[PDB]
Formats: structure tokens, sequence, C-alpha cells
């Protein structure tokens, strides 16, 4: 029986994950920042799939010690095979009066925490020897700018390239390392002509890719990142 | 069965095409099988096929000469009564240097290796507009429509033009809810140690590619469309520093 | 040693901006032309007053490989080839799912066959030179992103962008570097005419022009295997632009 | 009028030669040093042979925000700034599954951070002259394929990369144009040297700094957003690249 941990696993993507997850047969660890009540839900959703499901307490705010719950998560369902570095709430601010704690602040929790936590579950996969998977859910702003969103940006695209670098030395590990990159995510038909499928998608349309790179037919994907955005990326001031 | 949908899988009589075959097949659709010379491989995938309670059915394919040699999809198509999937199967990969390759062969690697799959995906599309359903293309690749093949430019090139046609069509398309996506495998056998070039330091399985492509056509995939998936055991990691 | 770059399409727009360019960065000038032979013949007269030869040939890459060879008359003229500029002829929009193949091959005829062979020719002559060389071949920001209704002119400029990697990796050894320049909209003969732009303009012949001749200069000896965009920020705009 | 470049590091390396450079060029010249004062003063001679203005200037891009300061003294000794080249630091190694967090973090400060609060206060300048500019930064072939052992000089450079991208965005407006060259490997004080490479060599300084210098120029203008690779041929050379 394999272990799924999923990174703020609340609500959102990370919920949608942890429940796909729980369905596919993994016992299930849920990290939560401040609902603790969403956490609760969703375990116990995902325990009504005939699956262990435990739920712990993370804030990457304060680091490194903030991250060491992944630790204790990991030690109360006694192994990890999957993370999934599920990514935290956008945040909008101008390049041009940020201040660097704001700009420090968006790091921390969005790269910095991530490779504390994977160097957590790679250090149990390694240690464990049969392998791994890991999944850094990012964005399209992994590789084209939001506008007014110059940390964010930057901080999705450091992560990539954290997940290409993980993927490379951690091979050998038998652990596999890829990037979900996600469009306009709602959390109908028509609803946003912006996109060329002209909706956001669902968390749904998210967490299915998130359980094929967890399952055994992905064992030749590591070091990409798949873009999951209705044509989002193919936009472009001509269409 | 009014509900059953069709994928049509070209060059399935070996390799990744069949592989892609049988397991659309076991996930539940009819199937259409081209084949270029090896018609007992075909029609052992099709045998292999219809053991799922799916029909299978198999045509010669000779995209050498076109357009009218793309005739037999439309031919295909009509035997099993429409089509929801298709998916453009590469070709063998050719090698010629750059400085002599012969006028004759640059234009051969592109009609077999994108100006056959430009042709097939247009019969394809053409009925899944008309069905009014939807569908989903996938064009098979390679990591060469990323980053060129020495000795190959011929078909790095015709690997770059099928991407490139990859994002047209998903563009194009998806008014009728058809999505399109790229499949780009790495090397693929047609172990563990056998390949130390290549970080995973294996040749992939045919089953590595066809299971990506299974959930391209299956409902979660419903928000994936113009990306080329990269399947390679970690092939574009691999720059000169991977050395020492 | 006078060196020799030959542009294709010179008569007229980023062609003739690259010729004249060139002309004053001391380069001979080969000038090719399909139909507008006196815009050719403008040209050259204007690169000459720049103290360089220039010659003008016709070339027409729609039969080929046959239609390639003014290319190696241009060069024999000359005398030698240090610089190729493959440059983009005019865009056709068609409908993916309408398109005739006859329509689908003539676009890769002229886009990315005519270029390649022009390469060849080229290249084979900055081999026997023995001194290196530079190919650029202007593509488009669709080598990289769709432009709607023209899928055989995306194709093709990614075909082309494949092209240029692949002759960079093999000519690398005689000193030939091989690069791309992919230009947004560009006018041809204005702040704020193009809102969807986030310059809001299209760029001139000459800000593409720019970099074609650094590509052709001593400090740009460690540039090859690239697709440089001069966009004005058209690759930055997504639908949250 | 006399513009201004501001190139951080130009006590040695890409640096320096981007300020000999744009010193050619006409700009006066800022130079910024991490230890080697020395190195920046025999910068700023040669720069100022060629007629300009040459101020040198400590600058401590490992604490911060503080030593950014240090840009804002420079810009008061020049008058203004026109060009800002964020030119980056050594590059450290340290395998990713037991790397320090306090070596994560001071790889990012100076391959990332440093770069922003940089770039802030030279972009205010620039929109308070009126008069654009342009900031070019130095990040790597790291931006965009990984560097073994060196995740977390990866990730600050996909890092720069990305911020780059939202600058251009971000201050079109202003006519400040933003563009990162991401060299291959550079010598430091030879054919065939390095055959992993396709090119067979390491690419001299003057091989960055020329592009830096095209940037800079008038016929760039419609150049932003961009990440121009200057690598002999490195990003091309895969699992099948031979000899």
């Amino acid at each position: 029986t394999k272990v799924a941990i999923v990174t703020a696993s609340d609500s959102g993507i990370g919920k949608a994950c942890a429940l796909l997850l729980a369905q596919n047969g993994f016992d299930i660890g849920i990290t939560w920042h401040s609902d603790e009540r969403g956490a609760q839900e969703t375990a116990k959703k995902a325990a009504q799939f005939g699956v262990r499901a435990e739920t712990i307490h993370l804030d990457l705010s304060q680091l490194p010690e903030g991250a060491q719950a992944i630790e204790h998560l990991i030690q109360r369902l006694g192994r990890v095979d999957v993370l999934v570095n599920n990514a935290g709430a956008m945040t909008k601010s101008a390049f041009i009066d940020m201040p660097f704690t704001q700009w420090r602040q968006i790091f921390t929790v969005d790269v910095d925490g991530a490779f504390l936590c994977a160097q957590i579950a790679a250090r149990h996969m390694i240690k464990q020897g049969e392998g791994g998977r890991i999944i850094n859910i990012t964005s399209v702003h992994e590789h084209t700018p939001l506008p007014q969103a110059s940390a964010y940006t930057a901080a999705k695209h450091a992560l990539g390239g954290l997940t290409k670098s993980m993927a490379l030395e951690l091979i050998e590990h038998h652990i596999l390392v890829n990037a979900v990159a996600p469009g306009a995510i709602a959390t109908e038909p028509g609803s946003e002509p912006s996109i060329p499928i002209a909706r956001p998608g669902s968390t749904h349309e998210i967490a299915s890719l998130v359980a094929w790179l967890c399952s055994e037919g992905a064992s030749y994907t590591t070091g990409q990142s798949l873009i999951v955005d209705g044509g989002f990326m193919l936009a472009n001031p001509q269409f």
C-alpha cells in the first residue's frame, strides 16, 4: 500500500488530487495552512475510498522549521511514494514598488517551501529503495508572465527549473519528477472567451493528469512541464 | 453500441502504433488499424483487439504517393462508421548528412513524416465536425520536434513541422470540441543500463507511450490541447554538462 | 578579403534592409528578386553607393530544385559567399480543414524547401573556401506560436526552425554559424498603431536588419543554433494581457 | 547627451567586458565589485581611456536590501542611469538531496534577489528620467536546461528569466526594454578544449559582451522580453551528440 502526500489539499487542486489518489489506492497525507476543517473534510472523503488519510498543519512561511511537518506526516504514514507540491494562492504586486519582504515572502512559500518538502520526501524515497513520484504544481506562468505578478511569475519559473534539476539528480533512484502547469482553473460553456476553449478548467482536469503521473504507465515521463490550460499558451495578440 | 467510439491508429501493425491500438481497444474503442507492408502484424493486432469486446478493422495505408494514398483513411472510417480518435503514428526515422542530402530524400521524409499526418488529420477532422460530438487527435512526434537529431536534418525539420501543425489544428478545431496534442517520444525500443547517454539509462517501452496516448483520449484530458507532451526518460535534460 | 553576403528577396522590405545594412558593413551584396527586377536594381544601386559591389539575379523558389540554382550563379559572379540570409516571403492564409494539398505543398516549397536548397549551395562554398560563414534564416514568431488560419505557414516556419538547429549542429565543424531571426509584426512603408502588441506598434525593417547584421559580425562568433525573436513583446502577451 | 551604463561585477569576466565595450560605445560607466576593488579600478582606468567617466563602488549583494543602496550612490555619482546590466556572480555546486537551506538561500540571494533590487532602482530612475532605458539580465543556458549538482543555480537562473519577462511587460510603457543574455561555458584566462560542446571550446567574454552592447544600441529598439542564448551550440547537444 503506497502513500501519497498532497500539500494544501484542503481545497482546490490539492483536494481533487488527494481524493483521486485515494480513489486509486494510495494512503493519503493532507496538509493545511489555515483551514483545518477543510483538511478534515478532504481526509474524511479520502478515507471513504477504503484508504488511510492523515492531516497535518503545514505553514511554509517560517522556514526551514515549518517544513518539518512533512517529516512528521511521513512518520505517521510509515512511508511516502508520491509527493504533490501543490501551489498556494497567487499574489499581485507592481514590480516597481514591491517591498523586498513581499518578494521574499512569495519565494518562501512558492519555491523555497517546495524545495524543502521535496528534499524530505526524496530522502525517504531513496531509503525505501522503491522509487517514487514527485509532482510540482506550477502554472502557465512557469512559462509566460502574469501581468502585475512578477514575483509569482519568477517563483513559478524557479520551481520549473527545480523540477528539471530534481528529475536529473533523482532519476538514479527511480524517482520521476514533473511539473503540471494549470491554466485558468475555476475554484459555464463560454465563460472566458479570452481562452481558446472559452472556459476555465475543473480541478478534475488537473487531478486526472496528476493521477496518471503516479500510475505505472508514466514510468518513462520525467523532467517535463505538462501544460493543462485549454489552449491558453496558444493565444497570442493574433488570436 | 450506439455509444461506441472509434479510434484510428496509423501504422498499428507493430511498435508504438500497435500498443496504442490495443490499449484503446482495451479501454473500449472500436479500432481502425493501418499497415504499410506488415499485413500479418496488422491482423494480429486486430485479433487481440477484438478479445476486448470491440470491433477491429484493418486497412493498407501507403503514404508514399499523396494525396491519393491517404484515401485509405476515408475507407477505414466508412467501414467503422465514424471516427472519434485519430493517432497519427510516426514512421521510421531516416538519416542523411545535411550537406549532401538529395532533394528527393528531403521530400520523401516530409511526405511520410508530416504531409501524410496533415492529410489523415483533415479527413478525420471532417468526420468529427460532421458527427458533432467532438474528438481527439494525437500526433506522435519525437523529442526531435524540439532538439536536433544529428545526421537527420530532414527528420528534425519534419517533426518540428508536425509540432507546428499540432498547435494550428488545436486552435482551429477547438470550436468543434476537437482537442489536438502531440506526444513526443524519446528513444523507444522496438534493459536497465542499456542506454547510458539517457538519464534513465534505458530506452522506453511502447506501453510507456501508449499509456499517455490513452490518457489523452480519456474524459480527464478534456482541458489539454495544443501541447507537446514529451516522454523521453529525461532525454531533454541531458546537455554537455551531463558528462562526467 | 572582401566578404560576400547573399540576401534572398532583397528587392523590398526586410530583405532590402538587410542587404543595404550589410552593404554599409562592407559586404559585397547579392540580391535576388522574384518579379520586381527594377526594385532589385534600385537596391543594388543604393548598396553600391556604399562603395561595395552589388549584383542582382532572378530567383523563383516555386519550381524546385532547379529554381535554387540562381544562388550558384550569383556566387560564381561574386566569387565567394560568406553570409546567406534566407528571407521570408509573403504569408498566405488558408483554413486547415479545406486547404488543398497543392497549396500545402506550395507553401512548404517556398517557405522551407527553397531555404534548404539555397543553404546547401551556400554551405558547400563556405566549406570549400575554408573561412567559415554565417547563415541566417528569417522565420517568424510563428516558428514558435500558431498564426490563426495559417496552419501551413505555421508548420513551415516551425520546419525552418528545426532545419536551423540541425544545420547549426552539422555545420559547426566548418565554423559556419546558423541562426534564425524571428520577427513579429513588421511594417513595410506610428506609435500606438497595434495596441495588441506590448510595444503597441509594429516593428521597422531596420529593427530586424540590425540584428541580422550583428549576427554577421565578429562579435557573434559564439552564437549558433538559436531563434532570436524581435517582436516588441508579442510572445509575452497571453489571454491575461 | 551622455548616457550612463551600470554593470554589476564588472571587476572581471563578463561584467568587465560589458563595461569596456559600453565605454567604447560612449556610455559613462558605473562599476561594482564584491571584493576585488582592484579589478574594478583597472576596469575603470581602461574605460576612462575611451574618454568616458568611470565610477567604482563596492556592492555587497550578499546582505539585502541594504546592500543594493550601493546602486543609488553610483547613480548619484554618475548623474543618471540609462543601461543596467545585471551580471551574475560565481556559480556554486551542491547536490539537491542534502543542499543546506542556507546555501539555497545564498544562491538565490546573489543570482536573482540582487538583480531584482538593482533592476527596481535602475527602473525608477529611468522612469524619473523620462527617456526610456535598457536592462540586460545576464542569466545562463541554465535558465533553460539543468546544470547537474547545481539545482539552486538552475532554479535561480530560471527565476531571473521569468523576472525578465515580467519586467519587459511591466516596463514597456516607459520605453524600458528588458532582455536576458544567457551564456554557455565562458572561459576566464584552446580549440578542442571542450569537446562536449559542438563548437568544442568555451566562449570568450567579448562574445557575450558584444550581444549585450547590441541590446543597448539604437537598432535593438524592437527586442524585449527575450532570452538570447550565446552558447556555441550547447542547447543543441543532447544524448545523440557525439565526437
